[PDB]
Protein backbone atom coordinates (compact mmCIF):
# COMPACT_ATOMS: atom_id res chain seq x y z
CA UNK A 1 0.00 0.00 0.00
CA UNK A 2 1.33 3.48 -1.01
CA UNK A 3 0.62 6.49 1.20
CA UNK A 4 2.28 9.87 1.74
CA UNK A 5 4.29 11.50 4.48
CA UNK A 6 4.16 15.28 4.59
CA UNK A 7 6.93 17.31 6.24
CA UNK A 8 6.12 20.95 7.04
CA UNK A 9 3.29 23.20 5.89
CA UNK A 10 2.16 23.28 2.25
CA UNK A 11 3.20 26.43 0.36
CA UNK A 12 6.45 26.84 2.32
CA UNK A 13 10.12 26.21 1.65
CA UNK A 14 10.06 23.41 4.29
CA UNK A 15 7.34 21.35 2.61
CA UNK A 16 8.22 17.87 1.41
CA UNK A 17 6.13 14.88 0.49
CA UNK A 18 7.59 11.41 0.60
CA UNK A 19 5.89 8.33 -0.75
CA UNK A 20 5.54 5.48 1.83
CA UNK A 21 5.16 1.77 1.11
CA UNK A 22 3.47 0.07 4.11
CA UNK A 23 4.47 2.94 6.38
CA UNK A 24 8.09 3.27 5.24
CA UNK A 25 9.51 6.09 3.05
CA UNK A 26 10.80 5.05 -0.37
CA UNK A 27 12.30 6.94 -3.33
CA UNK A 28 9.57 8.52 -5.53
CA UNK A 29 12.05 8.48 -8.43
CA UNK A 30 13.53 4.89 -8.00
CA UNK A 31 11.41 2.63 -5.81
CA UNK A 32 8.00 2.95 -7.45
CA UNK A 33 7.84 0.48 -10.34
CA UNK A 34 7.17 2.11 -13.73
CA UNK A 35 4.74 -0.73 -14.48
CA UNK A 36 1.75 -1.69 -12.41
CA UNK A 37 0.99 -4.28 -15.15
CA UNK A 38 3.68 -4.56 -17.83
CA UNK A 39 1.75 -6.92 -20.12
CA UNK A 40 -1.08 -4.41 -20.49
CA UNK A 41 1.10 -1.28 -20.32
CA UNK A 42 -0.45 -0.02 -17.11
CA UNK A 43 1.91 2.52 -15.57
CA UNK A 44 2.32 3.89 -12.05
CA UNK A 45 2.15 7.71 -12.17
CA UNK A 46 3.51 9.79 -9.33
CA UNK A 47 1.28 12.87 -9.05
CA UNK A 48 2.92 16.22 -8.26
CA UNK A 49 0.27 18.87 -8.94
CA UNK A 50 -3.55 18.62 -8.58
CA UNK A 51 -5.55 20.06 -11.43
CA UNK A 52 -6.43 23.74 -10.92
CA UNK A 53 -3.64 24.48 -8.42
CA UNK A 54 -0.63 26.75 -8.87
CA UNK A 55 2.27 25.65 -6.62
CA UNK A 56 4.94 24.13 -8.84
CA UNK A 57 5.58 20.86 -6.98
CA UNK A 58 8.08 18.32 -8.30
CA UNK A 59 10.16 15.29 -7.39
CA UNK A 60 13.52 16.68 -6.47
CA UNK A 61 16.40 14.70 -7.96
CA UNK A 62 19.00 15.96 -5.51
CA UNK A 63 17.52 15.09 -2.09
CA UNK A 64 17.61 11.60 -0.59
CA UNK A 65 14.57 9.49 -1.50
CA UNK A 66 13.55 12.29 -3.91
CA UNK A 67 10.59 13.83 -2.08
CA UNK A 68 8.20 16.17 -3.87
CA UNK A 69 8.97 19.78 -2.92
CA UNK A 70 8.05 23.20 -4.28
CA UNK A 71 10.27 24.60 -6.99
CA UNK A 72 12.12 27.81 -6.12
CA UNK A 73 14.04 30.42 -8.00
CA UNK A 74 16.67 32.43 -6.15
CA UNK A 75 15.04 31.46 -2.86
CA UNK A 76 11.41 32.32 -3.81
CA UNK A 77 8.63 29.73 -4.08
CA UNK A 78 7.38 29.23 -7.66
CA UNK A 79 3.67 29.35 -8.47
CA UNK A 80 2.50 29.02 -12.07
CA UNK A 81 0.24 31.95 -12.86
CA UNK A 82 -3.35 31.81 -14.07
CA UNK A 83 -3.43 32.33 -17.84
CA UNK A 84 -6.92 33.12 -19.16
CA UNK A 85 -9.06 31.11 -19.72
CA UNK A 86 -7.11 28.58 -17.65
CA UNK A 87 -6.92 28.17 -13.90
CA UNK A 88 -3.55 26.95 -12.69
CA UNK A 89 -2.56 23.61 -14.19
CA UNK A 90 -5.25 22.16 -16.41
CA UNK A 91 -4.25 18.54 -15.81
CA UNK A 92 -3.27 16.39 -12.89
CA UNK A 93 0.48 16.84 -13.49
CA UNK A 94 3.13 14.31 -12.53
CA UNK A 95 5.77 11.89 -13.78
CA UNK A 96 6.54 8.28 -14.46
CA UNK A 97 8.96 6.85 -11.83
CA UNK A 98 11.95 4.74 -12.99
CA UNK A 99 12.23 6.96 -16.04
CA UNK A 100 14.80 9.53 -16.91
CA UNK A 101 15.37 11.61 -19.98
CA UNK A 102 19.14 11.09 -20.13
CA UNK A 103 20.57 14.45 -21.32
CA UNK A 104 18.05 16.62 -26.20
CA UNK A 105 16.93 14.77 -22.99
CA UNK A 106 15.62 17.14 -20.34
CA UNK A 107 17.24 15.56 -17.23
CA UNK A 108 13.99 14.51 -15.52
CA UNK A 109 11.53 11.65 -15.44
CA UNK A 110 9.10 11.94 -18.33
CA UNK A 111 6.16 14.24 -17.60
CA UNK A 112 2.59 12.96 -17.45
CA UNK A 113 -0.67 14.84 -18.00
CA UNK A 114 -3.47 12.83 -16.44
CA UNK A 115 -6.83 13.90 -17.91
CA UNK A 116 -9.44 12.10 -15.76
CA UNK A 117 -12.29 13.69 -13.84
CA UNK A 118 -11.03 13.31 -10.26
CA UNK A 119 -8.56 15.86 -8.96
CA UNK A 120 -5.48 14.03 -7.71
CA UNK A 121 -3.38 14.63 -4.58
CA UNK A 122 0.37 15.34 -4.29
CA UNK A 123 2.37 12.14 -3.77
CA UNK A 124 -0.49 9.99 -5.06
CA UNK A 125 0.54 6.84 -6.96
CA UNK A 126 -2.18 6.12 -9.45
CA UNK A 127 -2.39 3.61 -12.24
CA UNK A 128 -2.77 5.01 -15.73
CA UNK A 129 -2.96 4.07 -19.38
CA UNK A 130 -1.03 6.11 -21.98
CA UNK A 131 -3.10 7.61 -24.78
CA UNK A 132 -0.58 9.73 -26.65
CA UNK A 133 2.34 12.16 -26.36
CA UNK A 134 3.38 15.70 -27.32
CA UNK A 135 6.90 17.03 -27.76
CA UNK A 136 7.34 20.39 -26.12
CA UNK A 137 10.50 22.37 -26.66
CA UNK A 138 10.96 24.17 -23.32
CA UNK A 139 14.17 26.31 -23.54
CA UNK A 140 15.13 21.17 -24.51
CA UNK A 141 13.03 18.13 -25.50
CA UNK A 142 10.24 17.83 -22.96
CA UNK A 143 7.77 15.09 -23.80
CA UNK A 144 4.31 15.24 -22.27
CA UNK A 145 2.55 11.88 -22.02
CA UNK A 146 -1.24 12.16 -22.17
CA UNK A 147 -2.70 9.50 -19.82
CA UNK A 148 -5.87 8.55 -17.92
CA UNK A 149 -6.46 6.92 -14.52
CA UNK A 150 -7.66 3.35 -15.14
CA UNK A 151 -10.30 3.97 -12.45
CA UNK A 152 -11.84 6.85 -14.41
CA UNK A 153 -15.44 6.13 -15.55
CA UNK A 154 -14.32 6.82 -19.13
CA UNK A 155 -11.14 4.69 -19.07
CA UNK A 156 -12.60 1.63 -20.92
CA UNK A 157 -13.62 3.98 -23.79
CA UNK A 158 -10.21 5.69 -24.08
CA UNK A 159 -7.37 3.71 -25.62
CA UNK A 160 -5.69 6.00 -28.15
CA UNK A 161 -5.23 9.72 -28.80
CA UNK A 162 -8.24 10.07 -31.13
CA UNK A 163 -10.47 9.14 -28.16
CA UNK A 164 -9.27 12.28 -26.37
CA UNK A 165 -10.71 14.34 -29.27
CA UNK A 166 -14.00 12.45 -28.96
CA UNK A 167 -14.56 12.59 -25.22
CA UNK A 168 -12.52 15.73 -24.32
CA UNK A 169 -12.99 18.04 -27.32
CA UNK A 170 -10.77 21.09 -27.02
CA UNK A 171 -8.49 19.67 -24.29
CA UNK A 172 -5.67 19.03 -26.76
CA UNK A 173 -5.97 22.62 -28.01
CA UNK A 174 -5.98 23.86 -24.43
CA UNK A 175 -2.92 21.75 -23.67
CA UNK A 176 -1.05 23.20 -26.66
CA UNK A 177 -1.97 26.71 -25.64
CA UNK A 178 -1.19 26.22 -21.96
CA UNK A 179 2.33 24.87 -22.51
CA UNK A 180 3.04 27.60 -25.04
CA UNK A 181 2.06 30.51 -22.78
CA UNK A 182 2.34 29.45 -19.15
CA UNK A 183 5.73 31.05 -18.46
CA UNK A 184 4.94 34.30 -20.29
CA UNK A 185 3.69 36.00 -17.09
CA UNK A 186 7.08 35.10 -15.54
CA UNK A 187 8.82 37.07 -18.32
CA UNK A 188 10.00 33.98 -20.25
CA UNK A 189 9.28 33.37 -23.96
CA UNK A 190 6.50 31.38 -25.56
CA UNK A 191 7.36 27.69 -25.85
CA UNK A 192 7.18 25.71 -29.08
CA UNK A 193 6.08 22.18 -29.91
CA UNK A 194 7.60 19.78 -32.44
CA UNK A 195 5.25 18.21 -35.04
CA UNK A 196 3.22 21.45 -35.24
CA UNK A 197 1.81 20.64 -31.79
CA UNK A 198 0.31 17.33 -32.86
CA UNK A 199 -0.16 14.66 -30.26
CA UNK A 200 1.37 11.40 -31.45
CA UNK A 201 -0.49 8.19 -30.73
CA UNK A 202 -0.20 5.53 -28.03
CA UNK A 203 2.30 3.40 -29.93
CA UNK A 204 4.62 6.33 -30.37
CA UNK A 205 4.18 7.20 -26.68
CA UNK A 206 5.09 3.69 -25.49
CA UNK A 207 8.30 3.82 -27.52
CA UNK A 208 9.40 7.06 -25.88
CA UNK A 209 8.43 5.82 -22.39
CA UNK A 210 10.39 2.54 -22.85
CA UNK A 211 13.48 4.40 -23.88
CA UNK A 212 13.42 6.55 -20.70
CA UNK A 213 12.92 3.45 -18.55
CA UNK A 214 16.06 1.94 -20.15
CA UNK A 215 18.07 5.07 -19.36
CA UNK A 216 16.92 4.98 -15.75
CA UNK A 217 17.93 1.30 -15.51
CA UNK A 218 21.44 2.31 -16.49
CA UNK A 219 21.26 5.27 -14.08
CA UNK A 220 20.24 3.31 -10.98
CA UNK A 221 22.84 0.59 -11.81
CA UNK A 222 25.53 3.29 -11.63
CA UNK A 223 26.43 2.90 -15.33
CA UNK A 224 25.27 6.36 -16.62
CA UNK A 225 27.61 9.00 -17.99
CA UNK A 226 24.48 11.36 -12.80
CA UNK A 227 25.97 14.33 -10.92
CA UNK A 228 23.37 16.20 -8.87
CA UNK A 229 21.17 13.08 -8.62
CA UNK A 230 20.73 11.12 -5.44
CA UNK A 231 20.32 7.40 -6.30
CA UNK A 232 19.57 6.15 -2.81
CA UNK A 233 16.81 3.58 -2.90
CA UNK A 234 15.36 1.15 -0.33
CA UNK A 235 13.81 -1.55 -2.60
CA UNK A 236 16.51 -2.47 -5.19
CA UNK A 237 18.96 -4.68 -3.15
CA UNK A 238 21.66 -5.09 -5.82
CA UNK A 239 22.23 -1.43 -6.65
CA UNK A 240 25.30 0.40 -5.45
CA UNK A 241 23.11 2.95 -3.66
CA UNK A 242 20.70 0.68 -1.86
CA UNK A 243 20.39 1.83 1.79
CA UNK A 244 17.41 0.70 3.90
CA UNK A 245 18.58 3.07 6.63
CA UNK A 246 17.61 6.01 4.36
CA UNK A 247 13.93 5.20 4.93
CA UNK A 248 14.47 5.33 8.70
CA UNK A 249 16.31 8.69 8.54
CA UNK A 250 13.21 10.51 7.16
CA UNK A 251 11.47 12.66 9.82
CA UNK A 252 7.92 11.89 10.91
CA UNK A 253 4.86 13.54 9.36
CA UNK A 254 4.39 17.18 10.43
CA UNK A 255 0.90 21.38 9.49
CA UNK A 256 -2.04 23.27 8.03
CA UNK A 257 -1.47 24.75 4.56
CA UNK A 258 0.30 28.12 4.74
CA UNK A 259 -1.51 31.02 3.02
CA UNK A 260 -0.62 31.81 -0.59
CA UNK A 261 0.08 35.41 -1.51
CA UNK A 262 -3.06 37.00 -3.06
CA UNK A 263 -1.08 37.92 -6.19
CA UNK A 264 -1.35 34.28 -7.23
CA UNK A 265 -5.12 34.80 -7.68
CA UNK A 266 -4.49 37.15 -10.64
CA UNK A 267 -5.72 36.19 -14.11
CA UNK A 268 -3.30 37.10 -16.91
CA UNK A 269 -4.59 37.90 -20.39
CA UNK A 270 -1.89 36.74 -22.81
CA UNK A 271 -3.85 33.83 -24.60
CA UNK B 1 -17.75 47.96 9.40
CA UNK B 2 -19.23 44.85 7.72
CA UNK B 3 -18.21 41.41 8.99
CA UNK B 4 -19.57 37.89 8.64
CA UNK B 5 -21.21 35.53 11.07
CA UNK B 6 -20.80 31.90 9.99
CA UNK B 7 -22.97 29.08 11.36
CA UNK B 8 -21.69 25.55 10.72
CA UNK B 9 -19.29 24.13 8.15
CA UNK B 10 -19.10 25.28 4.53
CA UNK B 11 -20.46 22.70 2.05
CA UNK B 12 -23.17 21.45 4.42
CA UNK B 13 -26.89 21.98 4.66
CA UNK B 14 -26.49 23.72 8.06
CA UNK B 15 -24.11 26.40 6.74
CA UNK B 16 -25.33 30.01 6.98
CA UNK B 17 -23.52 33.32 6.64
CA UNK B 18 -25.12 36.47 8.03
CA UNK B 19 -23.67 39.88 7.24
CA UNK B 20 -23.07 41.94 10.42
CA UNK B 21 -22.62 45.62 11.10
CA UNK B 22 -21.18 46.44 14.58
CA UNK B 23 -21.01 42.69 15.20
CA UNK B 24 -24.80 42.31 14.79
CA UNK B 25 -26.65 40.73 11.84
CA UNK B 26 -28.47 42.94 9.36
CA UNK B 27 -30.50 41.86 6.29
CA UNK B 28 -28.10 41.12 3.41
CA UNK B 29 -31.09 41.82 1.04
CA UNK B 30 -32.56 44.95 2.58
CA UNK B 31 -30.20 46.63 5.01
CA UNK B 32 -27.00 47.11 3.03
CA UNK B 33 -27.35 50.36 1.04
CA UNK B 34 -27.23 49.92 -2.71
CA UNK B 35 -24.87 52.92 -2.92
CA UNK B 36 -21.63 53.33 -1.08
CA UNK B 37 -21.32 56.69 -2.89
CA UNK B 38 -24.39 57.71 -4.83
CA UNK B 39 -22.86 60.78 -6.46
CA UNK B 40 -20.04 58.67 -7.97
CA UNK B 41 -22.20 55.56 -8.64
CA UNK B 42 -20.12 53.39 -6.32
CA UNK B 43 -22.17 50.37 -5.28
CA UNK B 44 -22.07 47.92 -2.42
CA UNK B 45 -21.85 44.36 -3.75
CA UNK B 46 -22.69 41.39 -1.54
CA UNK B 47 -20.38 38.54 -2.57
CA UNK B 48 -21.88 35.06 -2.69
CA UNK B 49 -19.47 32.90 -4.67
CA UNK B 50 -15.67 33.31 -4.96
CA UNK B 51 -14.18 32.94 -8.40
CA UNK B 52 -13.33 29.34 -9.32
CA UNK B 53 -15.62 27.71 -6.76
CA UNK B 54 -18.76 25.68 -7.29
CA UNK B 55 -21.03 25.75 -4.24
CA UNK B 56 -24.13 27.81 -5.23
CA UNK B 57 -24.25 30.05 -2.19
CA UNK B 58 -26.96 32.73 -2.31
CA UNK B 59 -28.89 35.22 -0.21
CA UNK B 60 -31.94 33.42 1.18
CA UNK B 61 -34.91 35.65 0.33
CA UNK B 62 -37.39 33.71 2.50
CA UNK B 63 -35.32 33.56 5.73
CA UNK B 64 -35.24 36.35 8.34
CA UNK B 65 -32.32 38.77 7.68
CA UNK B 66 -31.60 36.83 4.49
CA UNK B 67 -28.41 34.93 5.35
CA UNK B 68 -26.37 33.34 2.57
CA UNK B 69 -27.13 29.58 2.42
CA UNK B 70 -26.19 26.98 -0.17
CA UNK B 71 -28.94 26.38 -2.70
CA UNK B 72 -30.43 22.87 -2.91
CA UNK B 73 -32.03 20.97 -5.76
CA UNK B 74 -34.62 18.54 -4.56
CA UNK B 75 -32.96 18.50 -1.12
CA UNK B 76 -29.31 18.00 -2.10
CA UNK B 77 -26.62 20.69 -1.99
CA UNK B 78 -26.33 22.43 -5.35
CA UNK B 79 -22.85 22.85 -6.86
CA UNK B 80 -22.50 24.42 -10.31
CA UNK B 81 -20.54 22.00 -12.48
CA UNK B 82 -17.24 22.69 -14.25
CA UNK B 83 -17.91 23.31 -17.96
CA UNK B 84 -14.72 23.18 -20.07
CA UNK B 85 -12.68 25.33 -20.36
CA UNK B 86 -14.02 26.99 -17.17
CA UNK B 87 -13.49 26.13 -13.51
CA UNK B 88 -16.58 26.85 -11.46
CA UNK B 89 -17.73 30.46 -11.63
CA UNK B 90 -15.34 32.61 -13.69
CA UNK B 91 -16.17 35.81 -11.75
CA UNK B 92 -16.60 36.81 -8.16
CA UNK B 93 -20.38 36.38 -8.17
CA UNK B 94 -22.94 38.17 -6.02
CA UNK B 95 -25.70 40.72 -5.96
CA UNK B 96 -26.57 44.34 -5.36
CA UNK B 97 -28.66 44.67 -2.20
CA UNK B 98 -31.88 46.68 -2.34
CA UNK B 99 -32.70 45.47 -5.85
CA UNK B 100 -35.24 43.03 -7.27
CA UNK B 101 -35.87 41.56 -10.74
CA UNK B 102 -39.60 42.05 -10.50
CA UNK B 103 -41.34 38.71 -11.34
CA UNK B 104 -44.78 40.36 -11.67
CA UNK B 105 -44.27 42.40 -14.84
CA UNK B 106 -42.84 41.64 -18.28
CA UNK B 107 -39.60 43.59 -18.71
CA UNK B 108 -39.65 45.38 -22.10
CA UNK B 109 -36.02 44.65 -23.09
CA UNK B 110 -36.45 40.89 -22.91
CA UNK B 111 -40.26 40.47 -22.99
CA UNK B 112 -40.00 38.25 -19.93
CA UNK B 113 -40.77 38.45 -16.23
CA UNK B 114 -37.93 38.88 -13.73
CA UNK B 115 -36.21 36.00 -11.94
CA UNK B 116 -37.38 37.21 -8.44
CA UNK B 117 -33.83 37.83 -7.20
CA UNK B 118 -31.70 40.91 -6.56
CA UNK B 119 -29.79 41.95 -9.68
CA UNK B 120 -26.71 39.76 -10.22
CA UNK B 121 -23.17 41.10 -10.31
CA UNK B 122 -20.06 39.74 -12.00
CA UNK B 123 -17.02 41.31 -10.33
CA UNK B 124 -14.02 40.90 -12.60
CA UNK B 125 -11.01 42.04 -10.49
CA UNK B 126 -7.88 40.01 -9.75
CA UNK B 127 -8.43 39.15 -6.07
CA UNK B 128 -10.69 36.23 -5.22
CA UNK B 129 -13.48 37.43 -2.96
CA UNK B 130 -15.08 35.73 0.07
CA UNK B 131 -18.67 34.76 0.85
CA UNK B 132 -20.51 37.52 2.75
CA UNK B 133 -17.97 40.14 1.75
CA UNK B 134 -19.37 43.58 1.14
CA UNK B 135 -17.12 45.28 -1.43
CA UNK B 136 -17.39 48.52 -3.26
CA UNK B 137 -17.58 48.36 -6.99
CA UNK B 138 -18.06 50.48 -10.08
CA UNK B 139 -20.45 49.34 -12.82
CA UNK B 140 -18.94 48.96 -16.30
CA UNK B 141 -21.78 47.42 -18.32
CA UNK B 142 -24.56 44.87 -18.38
CA UNK B 143 -25.75 41.79 -20.29
CA UNK B 144 -29.37 40.72 -20.73
CA UNK B 145 -29.46 37.01 -19.85
CA UNK B 146 -32.67 35.04 -20.21
CA UNK B 147 -32.14 32.45 -17.50
CA UNK B 148 -34.65 29.62 -18.07
CA UNK B 149 -36.80 32.19 -19.85
CA UNK B 150 -36.63 34.92 -17.15
CA UNK B 151 -35.11 38.39 -17.22
CA UNK B 152 -31.78 37.99 -15.49
CA UNK B 153 -29.46 40.93 -16.13
CA UNK B 154 -25.77 40.49 -15.25
CA UNK B 155 -23.89 43.63 -14.22
CA UNK B 156 -20.22 43.72 -15.10
CA UNK B 157 -18.36 45.42 -12.25
CA UNK B 158 -14.91 46.00 -10.73
CA UNK B 159 -13.79 46.35 -7.11
CA UNK B 160 -12.68 49.98 -6.67
CA UNK B 161 -9.55 48.68 -4.90
CA UNK B 162 -8.42 46.66 -7.92
CA UNK B 163 -5.12 47.97 -9.32
CA UNK B 164 -6.84 48.42 -12.69
CA UNK B 165 -9.98 50.21 -11.43
CA UNK B 166 -8.77 53.70 -12.46
CA UNK B 167 -8.36 52.47 -16.06
CA UNK B 168 -11.77 50.77 -16.29
CA UNK B 169 -14.62 53.19 -16.75
CA UNK B 170 -16.91 51.71 -19.40
CA UNK B 171 -17.58 48.37 -21.07
CA UNK B 172 -15.05 48.81 -23.90
CA UNK B 173 -12.29 49.00 -21.30
CA UNK B 174 -13.19 45.47 -20.19
CA UNK B 175 -12.33 44.14 -23.67
CA UNK B 176 -9.09 46.13 -23.64
CA UNK B 177 -7.76 44.86 -20.28
CA UNK B 178 -9.58 41.51 -20.10
CA UNK B 179 -9.65 40.38 -23.75
CA UNK B 180 -11.89 37.33 -24.21
CA UNK B 181 -13.61 37.66 -20.83
CA UNK B 182 -16.92 39.02 -22.09
CA UNK B 183 -17.11 36.32 -24.77
CA UNK B 184 -16.39 33.66 -22.12
CA UNK B 185 -19.02 35.25 -19.92
CA UNK B 186 -21.61 34.84 -22.66
CA UNK B 187 -20.63 31.23 -23.04
CA UNK B 188 -20.61 30.49 -19.32
CA UNK B 189 -24.18 31.74 -18.68
CA UNK B 190 -25.40 29.95 -21.83
CA UNK B 191 -24.01 26.52 -20.84
CA UNK B 192 -23.58 26.28 -17.09
CA UNK B 193 -26.78 24.33 -16.35
CA UNK B 194 -26.45 21.92 -19.27
CA UNK B 195 -24.77 19.39 -16.88
CA UNK B 196 -27.87 19.80 -14.65
CA UNK B 197 -30.12 18.66 -17.53
CA UNK B 198 -31.42 22.15 -18.35
CA UNK B 199 -31.53 23.71 -21.81
CA UNK B 200 -28.94 26.24 -23.00
CA UNK B 201 -29.79 29.80 -21.93
CA UNK B 202 -30.00 32.72 -24.35
CA UNK B 203 -29.27 36.43 -24.20
CA UNK B 204 -31.17 39.39 -25.57
CA UNK B 205 -29.32 41.76 -27.90
CA UNK B 206 -27.39 38.76 -29.28
CA UNK B 207 -25.38 38.82 -26.08
CA UNK B 208 -24.10 42.40 -26.43
CA UNK B 209 -22.64 43.88 -23.30
CA UNK B 210 -24.45 47.22 -23.04
CA UNK B 211 -22.51 50.15 -21.59
CA UNK B 212 -22.30 51.77 -18.17
CA UNK B 213 -25.05 54.27 -18.93
CA UNK B 214 -27.40 51.39 -19.86
CA UNK B 215 -26.36 49.48 -16.75
CA UNK B 216 -27.11 52.37 -14.40
CA UNK B 217 -30.62 52.64 -15.90
CA UNK B 218 -31.40 48.96 -15.31
CA UNK B 219 -29.87 49.02 -11.81
CA UNK B 220 -32.17 52.01 -11.06
CA UNK B 221 -35.20 50.04 -12.32
CA UNK B 222 -34.35 47.10 -10.03
CA UNK B 223 -33.83 49.43 -7.07
CA UNK B 224 -37.25 50.99 -7.76
CA UNK B 225 -38.82 47.50 -7.80
CA UNK B 226 -37.20 46.79 -4.47
CA UNK B 227 -38.51 50.07 -2.98
CA UNK B 228 -42.05 48.94 -3.82
CA UNK B 229 -41.37 45.50 -2.40
CA UNK B 230 -39.91 46.66 0.91
CA UNK B 231 -42.77 49.16 1.41
CA UNK B 232 -45.19 46.25 1.26
CA UNK B 233 -46.67 47.48 -2.03
CA UNK B 234 -45.74 44.68 -4.47
CA UNK B 235 -48.71 42.89 -6.01
CA UNK B 236 -46.92 39.66 -5.08
CA UNK B 237 -43.90 39.54 -2.78
CA UNK B 238 -43.44 35.74 -3.27
CA UNK B 239 -43.11 34.98 0.46
CA UNK B 240 -39.90 37.03 0.67
CA UNK B 241 -38.95 37.92 4.23
CA UNK B 242 -39.01 41.72 4.43
CA UNK B 243 -37.72 41.96 8.01
CA UNK B 244 -35.08 44.68 8.26
CA UNK B 245 -33.18 46.51 11.02
CA UNK B 246 -32.36 49.81 9.26
CA UNK B 247 -35.45 51.10 7.36
CA UNK B 248 -37.73 52.71 9.94
CA UNK B 249 -40.46 53.81 7.49
CA UNK B 250 -41.13 50.22 6.35
CA UNK B 251 -43.88 48.07 7.88
CA UNK B 252 -41.41 45.22 8.69
CA UNK B 253 -38.72 47.26 10.47
CA UNK B 254 -37.53 45.53 13.67
CA UNK B 255 -34.16 46.51 15.24
CA UNK B 256 -34.38 43.54 17.63
CA UNK B 257 -34.71 40.86 14.88
CA UNK B 258 -30.91 41.00 15.03
CA UNK B 259 -30.73 39.79 18.64
CA UNK B 260 -32.58 36.54 17.82
CA UNK B 261 -29.86 35.26 15.44
CA UNK B 262 -27.72 32.48 16.92
CA UNK B 263 -24.05 33.21 17.63
CA UNK B 264 -21.27 32.22 15.21
CA UNK B 265 -20.44 28.51 15.22
CA UNK B 266 -17.83 28.42 12.50
CA UNK B 267 -16.45 24.98 11.62
CA UNK B 268 -13.84 23.87 9.10
CA UNK B 269 -15.01 23.41 5.49
CA UNK B 270 -16.66 20.00 4.98
CA UNK B 271 -15.34 17.86 2.14
CA UNK B 272 -17.10 18.09 -1.25
CA UNK B 273 -18.09 14.97 -3.18
CA UNK B 274 -15.42 14.14 -5.77
CA UNK B 275 -18.09 14.20 -8.47
CA UNK B 276 -17.96 18.00 -8.34
CA UNK B 277 -14.37 17.82 -9.74
CA UNK B 278 -15.65 16.57 -13.08
CA UNK B 279 -14.97 18.66 -16.17
CA UNK B 280 -17.92 18.58 -18.57
CA UNK B 281 -17.31 18.89 -22.29
CA UNK B 282 -20.38 20.35 -23.91
CA UNK B 283 -19.67 19.93 -27.66
CA UNK B 284 -16.99 20.76 -30.25
CA UNK B 285 -15.85 17.23 -31.15
CA UNK B 286 -14.51 16.29 -34.60
MG1 LIG C 1 11.56 23.03 -14.00
MG1 LIG D 1 10.20 16.69 -18.88
MG1 LIG E 1 -31.91 30.17 -8.83
MG1 LIG F 1 -30.60 36.19 -11.29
Amino acid sequence: TYTTRQIGAKNTLEYKVYIEKDGKPVSAFHDIPLYADKENNIFNMVVDIPRWTNAKLEITKEETLNPIIQDTKKGKLRFVRNCFPHHGYIHNYGAFPQTWEDPVGDNDPIDVLEIGETIAYTGQVKQVKALGIMALLDEETDWKVIAIDINDPLAPKLNDIEDVEKYFPGLLRATNEWFRIYKIPDGKPENQFAFSGEAKNKKYALDIIKETHDSWKQLIAGKSSSKGIDLTNVTLPDTPTYSKAASDAIPPASKADAPIDKSIDKWFFIS
